[PDB]
């Protein structure tokens, strides 16, 4: 589902490829550009020596991506945003968008939506991981990844696909941990695991 | 500023004093808010005795911006007068209809959002990165780091209570001065009435 507006927007940008796991953007590099996922979706990561990766969010089609350096020339990437899945995006130059805006706001009213959205969701993780235990935030986590669009319904709750190492990842452990911790979980009957599906209820 | 002013000439002004709060979490957004004097603390509590301290916010900030895009949405933090402030206020309704006659408003906006955004990310790594007492001692260090932050002939001296530590954390005024006498017996940091020394 689009509309005019969105269809206006995207016939001003170039549409690319990007095969799953390759990186779309990487952090550190000048932020000149702006993408649109028209299809598939991406998981946005930093990292921090020793300990490694961790996953901030992941973003699907019709989320805008690289819009942070958008308002003030010189930003660097904050991020890493790499492929979860084939995808298909859109990506115009800062310079282009900026004038768009000026000839219609409503493109930027559409962006700034998002950014308030990562921004309440953002905010919610931070409170997370200051205040819950490692039960909780995997708990929750899995909750969460289950509002997933790739998300699929099961007949007593939402079945979703992850590793113990995507989990691990988001809130802030390791895999051995979020093992031990699952099976609690599973103990304690709020979810199902079957190899890399779980039930969550 | 032409385009500051005319968007506090359509909103109506109130001062604050210090401890007020402005926004309560939880309730509907439908306004805006724009700080023309002081300093506020954007806060969630988890009402344990645990306060965290999402982010400070100055003069040229906006607030409750965030239930803006979307009708239905509650305050997602509570917002508290550090110091005396002078608040602008507008609804939404008046703002987006500033935004179609100049839409640099919403430029100036989205701005800030964009910097919020990057700004609690780093934080977002942190937390994860970081027990209690790692989180802590990370924090003595930024704050070391901070152009405020003193001089001592044995490395950087601030001011803190073990309550705004607390709140930074998101722990306990009592966990933080465990965590702090720990340090000292580590010879890492020196503690005394309010004062505390980070030698390095
Ligand atoms: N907390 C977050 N939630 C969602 N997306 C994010 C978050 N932090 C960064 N990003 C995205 O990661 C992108 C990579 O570089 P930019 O800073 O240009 O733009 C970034 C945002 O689109
Ligand atoms: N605080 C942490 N301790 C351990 N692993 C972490 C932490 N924060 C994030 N991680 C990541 O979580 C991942 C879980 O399993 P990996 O072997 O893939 O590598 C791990 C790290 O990259
Ligand atoms: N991470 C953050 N950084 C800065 N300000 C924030 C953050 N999270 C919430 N706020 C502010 O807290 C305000 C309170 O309610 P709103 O959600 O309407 O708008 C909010 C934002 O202006």
């Amino acid at each position: 589902q689009t509309d005019p507006t969105l269809e206006w927007f995207l016939s001003h940008c170039h549409i690319h490829k990007y095969p799953s796991k390759s990186t779309l953007i990487h952090q550190g590099e000048k932020a000149e550009t702006l993408y649109y996922i028209v299809k598939g979706s991406v998981a946005v990561l930093i990292k921090h020596e020793e300990g490694k990766e961790m996953i901030l969010s992941y973003l699907n089609q019709g989320d805008f991506i690289g819009e942070l350096g958008l308002f003030e020339e010189g930003q660097e990437r904050s991020a890493w945003v790499r492929a979860k899945t084939a995808c298909e995006v859109a990506e115009i130059s800062y310079k282009k968008f900026r004038q768009l805006i000026q000839v219609n706001p409503d493109i930027l009213m559409r962006l700034s939506a998002q950014m308030a959205r990562r921004l309440q969701v953002t905010s919610e993780k931070v409170g997370n991981l200051a205040f819950l235990d490692v039960t909780g935030r995997i708990a929750q986590t899995l909750l969460n990844l289950a509002k997933q669009p790739d998300a699929m319904t099961h007949p007593d709750g939402m079945q979703i696909k992850i590793t113990r190492q995507e989990i691990g990842q988001i809130v802030g452990c390791s895999r051995e941990t979020v093992g031990r911790i699952l099976k609690m979980l599973e103990d304690q009957n709020l979810i199902s695991a079957h190899g890399k599906t779980i039930v969550v209820y």
